[PDB]
């Protein structure tokens, strides 16, 4: 596998809050086509990596979502979190918004002033966000077939069918969500998709924002999302029990999953 990168992963080294990698930061300074931007990569993964985008919900910015940068970037992503045009943007715009940060992601790559000049292999991206920003990447995915993973959270969509969606597909869900309800909202979106590697993990007792920055399961979400992210942007099946496997814990109060391997 090519695209393998980093020590073989352990239960602990996933729960952990720091990856392998070193992680630098830079703001975007012309953001082409989103609000702003903010880029976190490794300084030491010994190869390309994927690119991962993620845009927030509906008034919120970059620091709901924004512990995801380091944790996903220290296990070796290129990880660009937005702020949209307007805090009151809805998913479609998100999502138009989501492949921009992406399409900006691969053009750094080609400028020799960036610091992430020749870090990210532009074929292996993947697409994340929360409540509408978790629409906007389902929207995102449908229309981008060849995106490797969507790992949305309390995802919303004035729509529930994503059956065109054929990217592998974690569903992080709220239990107690009162502005995006599971069951009218993230679970028939889950059950929706029939083409896909897909997985729907509710978060017990959660609220809207129990995916979010200053979450109290970032040992168990982290642990899933860089799992999901590492098996299919990466191909890399060392990832695949723990991207695949039911965490059967008390922390969980749903878990179920499809097409998995
Ligand atoms: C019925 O659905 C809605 O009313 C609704 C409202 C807000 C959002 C959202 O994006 O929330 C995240 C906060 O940042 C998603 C759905």
């Amino acid at each position: 596998n090519p695209y393998a990168r980093g020590p073989n992963p352990t239960a602990a080294s996933l729960e952990a809050s720091a990856g392998p990698f070193t992680v630098r930061s830079f703001t975007v300074s012309r953001p082409s086509g989103y609000g702003a931007g903010t880029v976190y990569y490794p300084t030491n993964a010994g190869g390309t990596v994927g690119a991962i985008a993620i845009v927030p919900g509906y008034t919120a910015r970059q620091s709901s979502i924004k512990w995801w940068g380091p944790r996903l970037a220290s296990h070796g992503f290129v990880v660009i979190t937005i702020d949209t045009n307007s805090t009151l943007d809805q998913p479609s715009s998100r999502s138009s918004q989501q492949m921009a940060a992406l399409g900006q992601v691969a053009s750094l790559n080609g400028t020799s002033s960036s610091p992430i000049y020749g870090k990210v292999d532009t074929a292996r991206m993947g697409v994340m966000g929360w409540a509408m920003g978790g629409g906007g990447s389902l929207i995102s995915a449908a229309n981008n077939p060849s995106l490797k993973a969507a790992a949305p959270q309390a995802p919303w969509d004035s729509s529930t069918n994503f059956s065109s969606v054929t990217v592998p597909t974690l569903i992080f869900a709220c239990e107690n969500d009162s502005i995006a309800p599971v069951n009218s909202s993230a679970l028939p979106i889950y059950d929706s998709m029939s083409r896909n590697a897909k997985q729907f993990l509710e978060i017990n007792g959660g609220s809207h924002s129990c995916a979010n920055s200053g979450n109290s399961n970032q040992a168990l979400i982290g642990k899933k999302g860089v799992a999901w992210m590492k098996r299919f942007m990466d191909n890399d099946t060392r990832y695949s029990t723990f991207a695949c496997e039911n965490p059967n814990s008390t922390r969980v109060s749903d878990f179920r999953t499809a097409n998995c391997s």
